[PDB]
């Protein structure tokens, strides 16, 4: 009967998964068939648990997950970080494969002498920050191989746990410098690369990492190629010296949308992933290009992060994200980004982060160190981050580290830490109940309002702050404290004195204990014309150890200011116009009030004159 | 008949009419309700075919999740109301009484209350059939107390009603407990044993009684919170408290678990009330109301209005919400209201709203955008909002005010443009990138705020510890006639509620570029220690640069670039500095003008003075003050 | 084999081939049009199954609403053009005349115009087969006049054509009336009786003739407005007028009522022209053009380009639009153009645009982001836009300028980063959070603007009543060699159009941190009353702090933190203050450096001077000025 066949077909659309009991292998076959067409797999209502197994694909996945569908199992889309011809896994420990290792045991017969070989951490280890390698890739050449060992031509830069050793499909050493902001890489790569391929550029000898470190890399998409060189779709973010150029195998697109719920989604190694309008309890996006992720909610799964983004390159968008429910024992964050240059971030609202010991679990954290790598967060635009204090002994809530050339605005709710940033603007910071902590910023502009503030180090920076209170702990009774730095963020030079920082502080604490500004370990601090405090305070300017060339413009501080011969005042052409008579052009100067009288003479008196000729007045001249 | 026993007719009928798809514009209200009930059983969407649906003219109301897909070509032309339980109740009695029959302080209410046990918790709300009245301070209030007596003809409350109630509805909460002590703002753990009534995922109402953390120090305010863990020692909530409460009631709500409306089509009227995590996105809604919800997500909305005082409202939305890409218009009011109106939505991120075509009939206004903290009786702070990107136009009204923000604290606000802004009664907030060059900028009773941008002219009333960094292009035409920036008296400190008429410690950095020969750059009255900063500029066509009115004390000035008259007096305070100043020049460019002299250090090191600006180091009208 | 009328095969065939689902990539252009016409009757979507559709290589053009659902896996690889009527017409005559044959001032046009009555309104547009030419100032112009003579061989216009036209098309509008007098910007009511030609919901074109409210005071500008109410006394419009018009034409348009393209898939080329409220969202569009639309909503778009001078552009969009989350790339030009290009879009909110990979072949540029107000002949202001979040990179071109904003007024702009910004010919706008530390920041002919952020170095040309608050890290390498901030001559005031070479009353607060021994912090010429504010800073490695060039008058300085040479002269003006100053110290830290002396008040109250900074209160080189 054709009618029965027709109705059976109508009741069971291809590409519509509606049986929660679909086997893992049948679900995989659905996804394989959809990918041949490039179309979506859609789901009917229900609670799907996939026999408790992860569902992993290495090809494009386009899911429509509607309201009423819960995909309650791990879904992992995983492309190839480096495209490989062969690989040998290993169970050596980091102690058996320490930094500088050149000989690795295993069956390496098929690895030709002189070929390029790469080494990565095994897929069943997280490595360790203790030997500075949780995410590292190393490239070198084969000096010798046998069915018992391989000899590398240069030693491994870091220790590896469970090293996996492989031959890249296409990997070439560049001789010379690829400068940041370039778009053309000279050379003949036509034997290995095509338009649309994504390459990894792995620095070896350059120093354009955070703190001047040499471990960093970036991904780029080839937009043109000929025998003279390749052009890439976005300009280089970092300067590389003698890098490796390596072909990746990122998956060509993937998407997850629809309004339903996913327990755990991992999107790794994808070119142009989209994740939008879903509830994802745990979301991980890593080693991707041109991401677009937004309108996401995430309740967490009790892991140290709930949503994180790692090594995302190109021009990404991250918007309208509510993330929560993370629990950590070491530093981590509900919403966490690590080295995502060029990303636009708009409107993130994290909350309910918890730490169970002595370290933090932040609401929002942008970090540039993922051992071994120190890739700058170059050129990010961040607007609209609303936080609350972690449920933690650590009250820090929002932490930005390793940003350069970034525009940052509208940060509110809980304690902000800005650390190790360069040439960036941070405005509309609104955290009136909290400390604002600032460390080792170079050429930054910081403005907004807080309870109290701490500046450690910093160079050529401006701090334009309204402060409502004073410190309670290491900054006890001080509205703004400045102290020693540690490291210049771009050069990595150890540096304890801050230099040339401008302070425009309006301090409104009504406490009789308040010390408006307490400054130490600073060269040429500048106290600007915008400084204000009120006369209930205890002290206006306390200068401590190692302050040199302190500089002041006329301001509206009301209580004690420390003295000394090193003060530099304002400088001007044109004089000044003291526009007044004895009433309102009397200049207070040491123990006198000095004024020009109505008859043109210069006078002085030890108390403010109530006439042009007070009885305690004297004529200076003529 | 088919292999599974069904006839062909049933199989095609089901394919041509899926249970969750509504394509018949003539579907009855009862049949539509049955569709919605069945979709809620499966947690899934009801989708519509094209057509103009009127539901026999009837409102369509549900008290369970509704998830609608309303595509382009579908017009749901009937009210749709999703209504959860603001407080979960085990019994309730409605009355017919007016507010005059149930005044403030009432303890005895007529009706059949025989099932209300003495000593149980009893609540009173306005009936759903009244809006109350701001005239007795109660449009939205809830009161909780205990039963002191009950019978089949009246009930006696242990404490008198806080406000009068119209049509009071008297009820037993399913779970309500009185807390003894303070719950501080920014806490996340509430001590006590709530395990007999609460579970993880429940939403609770915390109703303040004795605390003063409302706007103006008022005692009427509340918030909602979601329970994230519970044990016999206390509950934790998934967002920290926004307000400090003292001896509050802790009350279990019955918010609906989710709901959504999406799809590209058009709805005449959508009310989303008492929903945990509602989503409304990518629809045209003529009248949208979202009220008493948690963790909202509303965006990509257009609204043409229905000629009512507001077109789009958000009221009492708690947790962490998003509101974005909204175009609203078409409202008509007789008393103050707004096309897009928000009342007490702490923690909300608002991005890109573009209201227009708002109209008022009388002497009050119909604003484009209004964030308000007073919804009588409540004064819940708009604490911790982030607002970016609001474009307004002048209402069609006697009142030119277009964008009004009241009762914000700890808020980051930026990018407000197009028509007249009023900031009122805000604290510890930043308002930047204000761009309203054709309009007055009005600022009243701000405490610890920073306000920057550009306008035609400006008015500062009161304010404490605030900074006004403004470029102004014109001068006032009415109550601020010919003044670029006027400062005058305040009314009330916003946090403490203390009546206060003098502003204090405000910084003014005003660049005033009106070319009018009538312009007065700054006209300052009723201010203690106003500070005229180094950023002040005007131009020498002005009539006057600084006029000082009544009750100005300790006026303070830093060296600046104002060019016309400045009022004199012995109370002026100048800038203070270490290091002296370097007057870097000789007689031509280090001559200091001082009263009627020019004073300079001559090339031989002597100090000279002359009554006109010196054209040489030794003018014939020069005098040596000394060597 | 029957159901209730229909055969079972009918029903099965209907279900296997639903009528609004296009799933056959072989569908003919005629059949696809018929699907679109049927959907428009219902106002519903056309949805596509997966596949690569090429429409037999034909453009697909409609002049009625189109609502497409284009899902992931669908590629519509052919041009799709939705085109409403810019002006509704009742007759039109096309010609093949060249611009030399129809020069500016032309009153007589050959052709069969026997159907055009003397005294009726006639309009002239460029033919649809021409682009015109900027060389005779007309790529987009419309002219309206009356018929003075007509016959089967020519028409005579009552007034000469304002510009030359190539292939002029001559037509009678359906409804066009001349307004006598001024329609002021910001108004909403247009007096007169238009009921014979207009209804609520119509969109009108207001074409200025005699007003001067264009950029540079030019007379060529127009806007579109939607009628929200009408009676016999006048019309009301949904949004207030953006421009002031004098003796304009009021012309009825035929904009299409709605259209939309969504769904996740890919389109080769989409042109949306003459549409009331188009929506384009969540699609990949290689080339996207949106022009002459009202209340646009375009967002979540990616565009890889087609190698044309622009990839995505918006022209003449009115009302209240949104543009958001756009990644555009792949443009290639030989004359100025931009990957993402906007021309005259007043009132538009723009949020989060990330253009890249733009290329130009010769001496002009191909920018990443460009907002322009000149599209010949028109100079319509970009009035009241809000722009936030633009990330650029340097074009692959000899021109390094990457982001160019021209002809903005009343705009709030923030968060511009990544590559070289040019702000030109803007008025009464704020531009903040500019972060381009590797690049020149170029600023020309700004009036009443506030510009803040950080760059490598900066150039200010002209400008009036503006503020430049900048941190600079380097110095120029070419035209601005060795200078951190250079100021020079302007050209034109942007609002009045008055030719003006001197800037006036600009405030410079520059913090310059170049460590180069060549650095000149400020090099100022062609400026009246430049103000060097109290926020200026440099470091003492620099060569020079302030170099004054030709035509600097009334240079004004407040006490600041510049450390190297400042040019001298008698025209310097210092700060002004009430209350004196408190030099709070003794000989150590209240010594005033003054010409070649240090002056201080000694502990005994006498005034002293010494030629070196004093190391005691009575140095051996000191002198008592007086007691």
């Amino acid at each position: 009967r054709t009618i029965q066949q027709a109705i059976d077909g109508l009741e069971n659309p291809v590409h519509y998964v509606k049986d929660v009991s679909i086997t893992p292998s049948a679900l995989l076959a659905v996804a394989v068939e959809a990918a041949r067409l490039g179309r979506t797999v859609a789901f009917g209502p229900g609670h799907y648990t996939n026999q408790g197994q992860p569902f992993e694909v290495d090809f494009p996945l386009n899911l429509d997950v509607p309201v009423g569908t819960f995909l309650d199992f791990p879904i992992i889309i995983r492309g190839k970080t480096v495209k490989m011809v062969r690989s040998v896994t290993t169970n050596l420990t980091a102690a058996q494969c320490p930094a500088g290792t050149t000989v690795i045991a295993g069956d390496f017969s098929a690895f030709p002498v002189g070929s390029v070989v790469g080494v990565k951490l095994g897929d069943n280890t997280n490595g360790s920050a203790s030997y500075n390698n949780e995410a590292g890739w190393d490239f070198t050449t084969v000096a010798a191989s046998s069915n018992t060992s391989i000899t590398l031509s240069t030693g491994l830069r870091w220790a590896f746990d469970k090293p996996e050793v492989f031959t890249p499909e296409y990997a070439v050493r560049y001789s010379g410098q690829l400068s940041r902001s370039s778009y053309f890489i000279p050379g003949d790569y036509t034997s290995g690369l095509n338009v649309g391929d994504i390459i990894r550029v792995e620095n070896i000898d350059g120093t354009d990492g955070v703190h001047g470190n040499k471990e960093y890399f970036e991904m780029l998409k080839v937009s043109s190629i000929d025998s003279s060189g390749i052009t890439v779709e976005t300009r280089l973010r970092y300067t590389h010296v003698n890098p490796w150029i390596v072909k990746t195998g990122l998956v060509k697109g993937s998407s997850v949308t629809g309004g339903g719920r996913l327990k755990r989604l991992e999107v790794r190694g994808v070119d142009t992933p989209k994740v939008n309008s879903v509830d994802v309890d745990r979301l991980i996006v890593g080693l991707c290009y041109n991401i677009d992720v937004g309108e996401i909610t995430s309740r967490g799964v009790g892991e140290p992060s709930s949503v994180n983004f790692t090594f995302c390159f190109g021009r990404g968008f991250l918007y309208n994200v509510r993330a929560s429910g993370s629990v950590s024992t070491t530093d981590n964050s509900a919403l966490k980004l690590m080295s995502c240059p060029g990303l636009i971030i708009n409107n993130c609202s994290p909350h309910n982060s918890t730490s169970t010991g002595s370290q933090g679990d932040y609401g929002f954290y942008v970090d540039a160190y993922y051992s071994p790598y120190w890739c700058w967060n170059d050129g990010m635009s961040i607007n609209g981050i609303v936080t609350e204090t972690p449920r933690s002994a650590v009250t820090r809530a929002l932490w930005l580290f390793g940003l350069r050339g970034c525009s940052v605005s509208n940060l509110s709710g809980a304690q902000v830490f800005l650390q190790g940033c360069a040439k960036s603007v941070f405005s509309n910071i609104v955290t009136p109940d909290n400390l604002l902590e600032l460390r080792d910023l170079s050429g930054c502009i910081v403005s907004g309002m807080a309870n109290n503030a701490l500046v450690l180090g910093c160079w050529n920076s401006t701090f334009d702050l309204t402060l409502f209170g004073i410190g309670s702990g290491s900054n006890l009774n001080i509205a703004l404290r400045a102290g020693a730095g540690v490291t210049h963020p771009e050069t990595g030079v150890p540096t304890t004195l801050g230099k040339n920082n401008t302070f425009n502080v309006k301090s409104f604490s009504p406490s009789s204990l308040a010390v408006t500004l307490s400054i130490a370990q600073q060269e040429r601090p500048i106290f600007g014309a915008g400084c204000v405090d009120v006369d209930s305070a205890n002290k206006s300017v306390a200068l401590g150890s190692n302050v040199t060339v302190p500089t002041m413009l006329p301001l509206a501080l009301t209580k004690g200011i420390d003295s000394g011969s090193g003060w530099v005042g304002g400088r001007t052409k044109g004089g000044i116009w003291f526009d007044g008579n004895y009433r309102d052009a009397a200049v207070r100067w040491n123990g006198q009030y000095v004024w020009v009288a109505d008859n043109g003479s210069l006078k002085a008196a030890p108390t403010k004159p109530d006439s042009d000729s007070p009885s305690n007045g004297v004529v200076i001249g003529p």
